[PDB]
């Protein structure tokens, strides 16, 4: 599913991401824009042979099982395919564990490079939330 910006903002809010670990909703929407362009089916292979899955490009190296990432963990206890669903519950639940890991949203290199320090509120501008 390709979410609309405010559609994804509303879904993330419903799932308790708004100000989760002190990260306002605009940070999460900004991360999703540059990770996946709001596409739940987004997949990208990493140089280390791990894969990133879904709206927030959650990595098989640590967080989900894809069966093809040697030496990896599955700390969200989910198949990586669950992260591609039109239903973002599994992506949100797993994002909560990642952002709690100690480095906050720096875990998302695209958030650090493209969203951190910017006017992230612009990403929820006009949305009925
Ligand atoms: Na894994």
């Amino acid at each position: 599913k390709v979410f609309g910006r405010c559609e994804l903002a509303a879904a993330m809010k419903r799932h308790g991401l708004d100000n989760y670990r002190g990260y306002s909703l605009g940070n999460w929407v900004c991360a999703a824009k540059f990770e996946s362009n709001f596409n739940t089916q987004a997949t990208n292979r990493n140089t280390d042979g791990s894969t990133d899955y879904g709206i927030l490009q959650i990595n098989s190296r640590w967080w989900c099982n894809d069966g093809r990432t040697p030496g990896s963990r599955n700390l969200c206890n989910i198949p990586c395919s669950a992260l591609l669903s039109s239903d973002i519950t599994a992506s949100v639940n797993c994002a909560k564990k990642i952002v709690s890991d100690g480095n906050g949203m720096n875990a998302w290199v695209a958030w650090r490079n493209r969203c951190k320090g910017t006017d992230v509120q612009a990403w929820i501008r006009g949305c009925r939330l």
